[PDB]
């Protein structure tokens, strides 16, 4: 299952430009997603293989990231 549903609306995984050093969103996609594909634009990060079943409610660099 693909992981573009952006759930939390402030911010799914790691990435964010107001906010702190959170590039968890590495491995967190090839940890839980166990998967290299990843999409970050905005203040946010996306994932392939994480919206099947998992949580998707903010990483580390959730909080600041989006309104």
């Amino acid at each position: 299952r693909d992981g573009y549903p952006l759930a939390s609306n402030g911010c799914k995984f790691g990435c964010s430009g107001l906010g702190e050093n959170n590039p968890t969103c590495n491995h967190v996609c090839e940890k839980k997603a166990g998967s290299d594909y990843g999409y970050c634009y905005a203040w946010t990060c996306y994932c392939e293989h994480v919206a099947e079943g998992t949580v998707l409610w903010g990483d580390s660099g959730t909080g600041p990231c989006r309104s």
